């Protein structure tokens, strides 16, 4: 099976890329596996495959850390994300985000039901598993539980059957047969959970699939629109119908090659302690436990020699930056374009801890609008900050066509030099805020509202007659022949890709 | 003579450090020398010494580019600044800024007058030089003149003789015997020029010395207090009285080992076209010429085989970042401490294009103040933004003790995650603004007023009971033994200073 359609094949691809370290000696899931993974993420090293995890039993489980993190080289920096999507390993961020957006104007390709698959090779009924006896990692020393769920896909369906959502949301072990996790507005797992709670008749049929097709975990991390079934979006993106199999204990369908599947219910009534967790902005607040959603597990099925992927998330750079930030930025780019805003590109700079998105403006189109900064900022912020795709983003930075938004140093330069504090910004207090950012949920104001801003780093003539400066840099302050002469004589005079 | 006390010895030090490239073939001062230097600054390469400059005649002049720019290695990154100050080349930024501040609580050591020095080896009277016939560089293609003065020291004295100021301010060739340049408030050259204009009797006696003692050019770039003679501050910093010689045509005193000295007057009445220039924030605005101060040159004296230092300034990283930003930050740290504010460290992040200063707070002292963010922000901004040392800085970022302000990634992380836009900031519109920042002089509001902000990236408990988080990073989320085990087994398991 191709790497983008089968997690086991993806692990083989990373090996053949010389992008894997297999660790065949015993590793402790209590902090050690996550510490190694954390170090990998902070240094852009090879992904670790823990083949000998202390507490593994009867095939549950090996761990792959850092499945969507960065490579050290600039030329294949995003190669692990490219390997989720059948793209060359040298793919740019623009190419990855275009691939993720490509299905937005295609007919869905609905999934195909097959009678069996590798995920059925082994099973444990309700009398045969205990989630407290599996080698579930403790990821950060102060975590409030063992977070089994950092890179699996939750599967829930609307009561009327018309929408099946796939998404990533954290969850930890509560007891032998329950998890607790985050289920918060405006996320689709929360929107579906509210539909079942208003109906009021039963708990939500649920499955959680680990080690799913890589293209599916990408879509699971992306804010594609309300009501859109991720499986058909991934089908259209990849050009192929995904093969799914029915759960044993409910009527949901899981990817045939899933490494591990939990089947059960998400309660419409019960909660349990959840968190704290070391989160995407780089913090944990010890002891900060709150009631979260409660999941009951009725059955586990799994592949022979099953592999659990794990995100050891926190400070730069991991899946919570490469996938959450970039995929939200992609969706925001499309949302702006569909609202007739002249945005060509969007990216969440890693330097902002993916709390900003930089929006590259087609300034020829802006000039034809005959508008002003105050009006344009307000229009952009109203579109983005009133939409789910803007939920996690607190600062939008508007930049002109000379800035590559995929280059954080250039965004920082533009922000710092082109946006006058206060005057060139519009604050938004009456929008949904992202409580996970420390300055929101642990800050001075309302955890769930406000704290957002549009920062206009367009210069005044970009709205009127055009750019009126040249950069004071090698590229722009010297003619072409002279630049080429300098480059051609560089090593000769005495000075210093893959 | 020691490197910190003699520019010629400093050039020899860079050679012996393997930090110089000598370029003995002909190089054009029309853009080529500056293009090479620009490339050096953008890549942290070795400093270029142009020994064969097209248009040199009778010893005027060779050029040294990038005299205060960065080295490539992390371990001696600041080595060229250390070599200005007799510090080891591995000196930290904290150590360099402490050395620059050390004289602030010492008695001055006034200079010593000597009868001659190397700067008298050659002379040209008013009938013998023409500034348009020297190999003065064109530094950026769109510059409004040939900027002879990018790394020399202007020397002017108060009418009453009690204060002699040394400072760097740009100047370009106007005609055979005049320069034009920037002389703007609140700079000391401007404050002295205003004293002479109010007296109203004569033009300002002036000298401009190029290739001065490195320790002197550092002080020339620092906002030491009003009324303080830089020569006695440098004397105290270095522990030695500087040797100076009298000018031939006026009663000012110049460093004995200066490479090149211009003697003349700064007009109290005349102006001439000045600029545009590719400036420290990374921009040039073509055609943006304005009237500037006008200097008359009456005499040139120079060393045999004189060397002119040159800053090819613009985008990161050059002297306008390493010295302007860092030295202003140093002075702001001291100013805050003298106003009883609990600041331990200050630095202007390069990522902010040295428009921000991050202020590290001693949060134990903050807690004892029993204050709030709104009150503390206002107090800090009032102290800094009402003082000359805060002139060039538009955003102050307050951070707690866990942040190393000399590390831009950590400042960016703190800013992005701990400061709620709007609520955790105070805007300052009624303070002097720095018109050179594009969003000021080419922006939407008043060029000379406002546009400043204090951004509080202290978390709420830092004012009350103490830090309530741990970072989700390798350092803080794992115990010491486990970290050491991971590090000790790193290369063994298969993973990857001077
Ligand atoms: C890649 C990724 C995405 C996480 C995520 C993680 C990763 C690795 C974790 C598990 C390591 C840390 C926490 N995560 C959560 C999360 N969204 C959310 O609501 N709760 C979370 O707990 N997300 C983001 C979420 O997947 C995106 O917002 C999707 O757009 C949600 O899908 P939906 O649009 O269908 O609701
Ligand atoms: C290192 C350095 C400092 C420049 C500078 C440059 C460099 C290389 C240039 C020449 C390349 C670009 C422009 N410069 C100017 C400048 N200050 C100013 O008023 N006008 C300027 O034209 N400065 C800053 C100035 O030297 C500091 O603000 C000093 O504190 C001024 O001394 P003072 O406190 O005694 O007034
Ligand atoms: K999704
Ligand atoms: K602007
Ligand atoms: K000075
Ligand atoms: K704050
Ligand atoms: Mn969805
Ligand atoms: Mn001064």
């Amino acid at each position: 099976q191709p790497a983008h359609l089968c997690f086991r094949s993806f692990v083989e691809a990373l090996k053949v890329d010389n992008d894997l370290v297999e660790i065949n000696t015993p590793i402790d899931p209590n902090l050690e596996a996550a510490a190694i993974t954390r170090r990998v993420c902070e240094t852009n090293d090879k992904a670790p495959l823990f083949n000998n995890l202390i507490g593994m039993k009867n095939g549950l489980f090996r761990i792959l850390g850092a499945p969507g993190s960065l490579r050290k080289s600039s030329a294949d920096r995003y190669g692990r994300l490219a390997r989720h999507l059948a793209l060359p390993p040298t793919a740019s961020m623009r190419e990855i985000l275009d691939k993720m957006l490509s299905a937005s104007d295609m007919p869905p390709i609905p999934p195909t039901i097959v009678p069996t698959g590798p995920c059925k090779e082994n099973s444990l009924d309700d009398s045969e598993f205990d989630l407290t006896e599996l080698p579930v990692p403790l990821i950060h020393k102060s975590d409030g539980g063992k977070y089994i769920q950092t890179y699996g896909m939750h599967i829930v369906q609307s009561p009327d059957g018309t929408w099946t959502n796939w998404s990533i949301a954290r969850a930890m072990v509560h007891d032998k047969n329950h998890l607790t996790g985050l289920v918060i507005p405006p996320q689709h797992i929360w929107q579906i959970h509210q539909m079942w709670k208003k109906e009021g008749r039963s708990d939500v049929p649920w499955a959680l699939a680990f080690g799913v097709p890589p293209a599916a975990i990408m879509a699971s991390s992306m804010p594609i629109p309300d009501g859109v079934t991720e499986a058909g979006y991934v089908g259209a993106m990849t050009g192929s119908s995904l093969e799914l199999v029915k759960c044993d204990t409910n009527d949901l369908y899981v990817p045939a090659t899933s490494e591990i599947v939990l089947e059960g219910t998400l309660s419409i009534s019960e909660t349990g302690p959840e968190g704290p967790f070391g989160e995407m902005h780089g913090y944990i607040f010890p002891g900060d436990t709150h009631l979260g959603a409660k999941y009951k597990v009725n059955r586990i099925t799994y592949r022979n020699n099953a592999i659990m992927p794990m995100s050891s998330c926190g400070r730069l750079t991991d899946e919570t930056h490469t996938m959450i930030g970039s995929l939200a930025a992609a969706e925001i780019r499309k949302l702006c374009q569909q609202n007739d805003l002249p945005i060509t590109d969007a990216f969440a700079p890693f330097e902002s801890q993916v709390t900003w998105v930089a929006l590259r403006v087609d300034t020829e189109k802006l000039r034809a609008m005959k508008t002003t900064s105050e009006g344009f900022r307000k229009r952009v912020g109203d579109v983005v900050f009133n939409h789910k795709a803007g939920y996690m983003i607190h600062r939008l930075v508007l930049v002109g066509d000379d800035i590559d938004v995929y280059e954080g140093k250039d965004v920082l330069w533009a922000f710092s030099t082109r946006c006058r504090p206060g005057m060139d910004e519009t604050l938004f207090e009456d929008v949904r805020g992202f409580p996970l950012i420390p300055y929101m949920g642990h800050g001075n104001g309302p955890a769930h509202r406000g704290g957002k801003v549009v920062s206009d780093a367009l210069m005044p003539t970009e709205y009127t007659t055009g750019r009126n400066w040249e950069a004071a840099d090698f590229n722009q302050s010297y003619p072409e022949d002279l630049k080429q002469k300098v480059l051609d004589n560089w090593t000769k005079m005495g000075f210093s890709h893959h």
